[PDB]
C-alpha cells in the first residue's frame, strides 16, 4: 500500500493524441509515492473539434505559477459539434479520479468519476488561487453578464460493493451520499489577479459517519479534490474565458 502524494505542484504534464487533437494530462510523483495521474475533461473537449493543441484545452497548465508551472483551468467554447449535441461549453476542471468518455455526450455529470484509494483521514485542503470570470455567461441559448463563479471542494468517503466511485452529481447534490463520509466546500469565491489562499475545513462532523481503522487501512475509503473554473459548467452554465489559476495545492491530513 503506497499513498498518492499530498502536495499538488501542476508542473508535469504528459501529452495524450485523440480525435486528430492533443492535450495534457498532469500528473504528480514524489519518491515513496504512488504517481497521481490526474484526470480532467479534457478528452471529452477533444470530440468536439479536431486540430486542437494542448493550450487550446479547457484543461492545461501555465508557466506564470506562483512557484513554478500552475494550473490553468479555462472553460472554453466548444466546437460546431459540441453545440448540437448540448455540450455548448466546457468547464475548466480538475479532479482525482477518471473520465469515462462513453458518457461525455449523454451524461456529462456521469462521465467525471470522482475518488481515489485514501489511506489518511484527510482534515484540510489549502491551495493558492486567482480568478477572472468570462465576459459573457452561457445560460440556456442565451449570452448575458451574469457573473461566473468556480468551485473547489474534496470529497472523502466510505467504498461499498456496489459502491467503488462517486461522479459529478455530488455537487448537485448539497454534497449528500449514502457513502460520505467528510466535504471541504470553498465559500469565498472572488475574483482576483493576485495568489490568494484558501483553507478548507473537512467536515466529517455533518455527515456523522463512524471511521474504521481497519477498512481504511485495508484500502476501502476514496478521497478525490474537484476543481473548476465554472461551478455550473457542469450542465453548461458557464463564461467561455473564466480562467482559475490554481497553484501549491495541499492535502493536510491527520
Ligand atoms: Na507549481
Amino acid at each position: 500500500t503506497k499513498s498518492i502524494p499530498t502536495v499538488f505542484n501542476f508542473e508535469n504534464v504528459k501529452t495524450v493524441p485523440y480525435n486528430k487533437n492533443e492535450y495534457y494530462v498532469l500528473y504528480e510523483a514524489a519518491s515513496g509515492y504512488s504517481t497521481l495521474t490526474w484526470s480532467s475533461g479534457n478528452q471529452g473537449f477533444a470530440l468536439t473539434g479536431s486540430g486542437y493543441t494542448p493550450n487550446d484545452f479547457p484543461t492545461s497548465i501555465s508557466p506564470n505559477g506562483r512557484t513554478g508551472n500552475c494550473l490553468q483551468l479555462i472553460t472554453r467554447k466548444t466546437g460546431s459539434l459540441g453545440t448540437l449535441v448540448g455540450m455548448p461549453i466546457a468547464a475548466g476542471n480538475l479532479f482525482i479520479g477518471s473520465f469515462d468518455i462513453g458518457s461525455a455526450m449523454s451524461d456529462a455529470l456521469s462521465a467525471t468519476k470522482f475518488g481515489t484509494t485514501f489511506y489518511y483521514e484527510p482534515i484540510k485542503l489549502v491551495g493558492y488561487y486567482k480568478y477572472k470570470a468570462g465576459p459573457e455567461f452561457y445560460e440556456n441559448g442565451e449570452s448575458t453578464n451574469r457573473k461566473d463563479v468556480f468551485n473547489i471542494y474534496a470529497l472523502f468517503y466510505e467504498k461499498t460493493k456496489d459502491v467503488q466511485m462517486l461522479d459529478g452529481h455530488i455537487a448537485k447534490n448539497n454534497y449528500e451520499h449514502e457513502n460520505m463520509v467528510a466535504a471541504a466546500v470553498i465559500t469565498d469565491t472572488h475574483e482576483t489577479s493576485e495568489w490568494t489562499r484558501f483553507e478548507l475545513d473537512f467536515n466529517y462532523e455533518h455527515y456523522g459517519k463512524t471511521i474504521d481503522p481497519q477498512k481504511l487501512a485495508n484500502g476501502g475509503y476514496n478521497v478525490s479534490i474537484v476543481l473548476s473554473a465554472s461551478k455550473d459548467g457542469d450542465v453548461f452554465q458557464g463564461a467561455p474565458g473564466s480562467t482559475l489559476l490554481i497553484d501549491d495545492l495541499e492535502l493536510v491530513c491527520k
